[PDB]
DNA sequence: TTGGGTGGGTGGGTGGGT
């Protein structure tokens, strides 16, 4: 309901690394 | 043959690889 998750490669890693 | 650890693992492997 916050991340993507849907996300998959750099794709995500670049939307929030930060984690949460 | 579909990224890498120059990002992290209280994001996950019902996402893929080193």
């Amino acid at each position: 309901s916050m991340h993507p998750g849907h996300l998959k490669g750099r794709e995500i890693g670049m939307w929030y690394a930060k984690k949460q």
